[PDB]
């Protein structure tokens, strides 16, 4: 027999993602680099592996949309809600949606796509919000060079998946 696991988490270390569509605001290359870097934030401190799929069904389906886009969490035009992601599980579980009424960037202007993606993928992997105002998983977006994952987020993600190689 098997009872349900104690916490919501992926039951496998190999996860896939798919960039289903793209924002007008950035090049395909810029978007791909931002998401790759965002996944690496989490794979660096766990035993998780992320593989990109070009088509078909991936664990983490990524998309840009506006207003009603196929779930119970419609976006709201410019400002307000920015993005959301579902916790680990089947179907919409793990998926990450970005409001394409926001301005997405690879700079300090608008919303930095890498930074928001890194936060969203935290939710995709099973982290809820943190009370630490310096944490990646803090509820409110603020945005320097060279990103470093704060310790609160490292402890959180490692409570779910372990550290993987502690010196890779
Ligand atoms: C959609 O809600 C979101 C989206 C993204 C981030 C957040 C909250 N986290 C931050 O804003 C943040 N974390 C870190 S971790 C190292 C630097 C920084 C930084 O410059 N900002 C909330
Ligand atoms: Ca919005
Ligand atoms: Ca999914
Ligand atoms: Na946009
Ligand atoms: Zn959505
Ligand atoms: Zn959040």
């Amino acid at each position: 027999y098997n009872v349900f696991p104690r916490t919501l988490k992926w039951s496998k270390m190999n996860l896939t993602y798919r960039i289903v569509n793209y924002t007008p605001d950035m090049t395909h290359s810029e978007v791909e680099k931002a998401f790759k870097k965002a996944f690496k934030v989490w794979s660096d401190v766990t035993p998780l592996n992320f593989t990109r799929l070009h088509d078909g069904i991936a664990d983490i389906m990524i998309s840009f949309g506006i207003k009603e886009h196929g779930d119970f969490y419609p976006f709201d035009g410019p400002s307000g809600l920015l993005a959301h992601a579902f916790p680990p599980g089947p179907n919409y579980g793990g998926d990450a949606h970005f409001d394409d009424d926001e301005t997405w960037t690879s700079s300090s202007k608008g919303y930095n796509l890498f930074l928001v993606a890194a936060h969203e993928f935290g939710h995709s992997l099973g982290l809820d919000h943190s009370k630490d105002p310096g944490a990646l998983m803090f509820p409110i977006y603020t945005y320097k060079s060279h990103f470093m994952l704060p310790d609160d987020d490292v402890q959180g993600i490692q409570s779910l998946y372990g550290p993987g190689d502690e010196d890779p």
